[PDB]
This record gives structure tokens, C-alpha cells and sequence, in this order.
């Protein structure tokens, strides 16, 4: 659709050098058993992250936008709700989502 071109083009802003600093924690799944996290599929049961969001839009799996933006923002809520608000992990979800919803309201 005209919309998920535009959503196409967020993600792939996402995925740039440009916000690589603060976005690289979003790049792969969480790895729980690397990261030793052992209550992470206890809290998270839907996890997200932007490689999953890449294979869903390479795979034209996503009805509207919409479905596009439930899944990146639930990547992000799956940040929040997993990590207390004083963790930096936090302020970084925060710098990528401020992109995220600043590119996906000025969807023409
Ligand atoms: C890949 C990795 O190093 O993980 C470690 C870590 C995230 C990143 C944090 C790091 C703590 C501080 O060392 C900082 C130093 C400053 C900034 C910083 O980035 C890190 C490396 C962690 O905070 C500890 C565990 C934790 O895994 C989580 C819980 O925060 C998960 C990790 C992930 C990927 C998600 C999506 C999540 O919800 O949160
Ligand atoms: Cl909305």
C-alpha cells in the first residue's frame, strides 16, 4: 500500500548509522540466554524486535500500517515493562521511538 511504502522507509531509517548508537539494542531478538535473563519470557511474552519487523515488511505480512506500528511499539513496550525506568536501555527505546512517532505521524 501507499502507507506501508512510507512504513518502509521508517524502518529503514531505524536500521541506519544514523541512530545506530541508540537503536543497536533493537537490531536482533533478545537473546535471554546470552543476555542471562532469566524472567524474560516470563514478562515478555510477545517478543519484537526490528530484524522480526524487517521480515514481516520484506514478506508483505503486515494488512496496514497500523499492524506495522502495533508491532514496533510493542518492541518497545516489551523494553519498557522489562527493565526499571533508571536503566539507560530505557532512555535509548525513548531516543528510537521519539524517531519512530515523529516519522510515522508525518505520514503524508
Ligand atoms: C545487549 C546487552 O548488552 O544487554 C545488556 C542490557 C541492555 C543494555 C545495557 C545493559 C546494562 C548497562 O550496560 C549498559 C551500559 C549502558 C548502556 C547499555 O546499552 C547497556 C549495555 C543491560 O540493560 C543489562 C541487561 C540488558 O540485557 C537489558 C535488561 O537492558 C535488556 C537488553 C535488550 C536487548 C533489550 C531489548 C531490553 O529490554 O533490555
Ligand atoms: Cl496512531
Amino acid at each position: 500500500s501507499e502507507h506501508l511504502r512510507y512504513c518502509d522507509s521508517i524502518l529503514r531509517e531505524m536500521l541506519s548509522k544514523k541512530h545506530a548508537a541508540y537503536a543497536w539494542p533493537f537490531y536482533k531478538p533478545v537473546d535471554a540466554e546470552a543476555l542471562e535473563l532469566h524472567d524474560y519470557h516470563d514478562i515478555i511474552k510477545h517478543p519484537m524486535d526490528l530484524s522480526t519487523v524487517k521480515r514481516k515488511m520484506d514478506g508483505r505480512e503486515y494488512p496496514d500500517a497500523q499492524g506495522f506500528a502495533a508491532d514496533v511499539r510493542l518492541m518497545f513496550s516489551n523494553c519498557y515493562k522489562y527493565n526499571p525506568p533508571d536503566h539507560e536501555v530505557v532512555a535509548m527505546a525513548r531516543k528510537l521511538q521519539d524517531v519512530f512517532e515523529m516519522r510515522f505521524a508525518k505520514m503524508p
